[PDB]
């Protein structure tokens, strides 16, 4: 599924991301836009043997298990295929685990580079 910005905002907000650990909703929407272009099925297979999965491009070394990545920690306790679902719940829950495990949103490179310090509210502006 490829989400709209406002549909993704509403789905994220139902799952508690607005103001999660002091990161407003727009931050989360902005991160998804620049990680995956709102596509739940996005994958990026890396040269280090790891893969980035789903709408938030969560990586298979530390966070989810794809069975083929060296160094697997599986800290979200999920198969990476769960992060390719058309509903976002597993991705959102894993993203909250990532922040709970001592990370800011800096853990997402596209957040750092494309959202940090910008008018992130644009990504929710005009939405119900
Ligand atoms: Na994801
Ligand atoms: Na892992
Ligand atoms: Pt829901
Ligand atoms: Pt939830
Ligand atoms: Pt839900």
């Amino acid at each position: 599924k490829v989400f709209g910005r406002c549909e993704l905002a509403a789905a994220m907000k139902r799952h508690g991301l607005d103001n999660y650990r002091g990161y407003s909703l727009g931050n989360w929407v902005c991160a998804a836009k620049f990680e995956s272009n709102f596509n739940t099925q996005a994958t990026n297979r890396n040269t280090d043997g790891s893969t980035d999965y789903g709408i938030l491009q969560i990586n298979s070394r530390w966070w989810c298990n794809d069975g083929r990545t060296p160094g697997s920690r599986n800290l979200c306790n999920i198969p990476c295929s769960a992060l390719l679902s058309s509903d976002i719940t597993a991705s959102v829950n894993c993203a909250k685990k990532i922040v709970s495990d001592g990370n800011g949103m800096n853990a997402w490179v596209a957040w750092r580079n494309r959202c940090k310090g910008t008018d992130v509210q644009a990504w929710i502006r005009g939405c119900r």
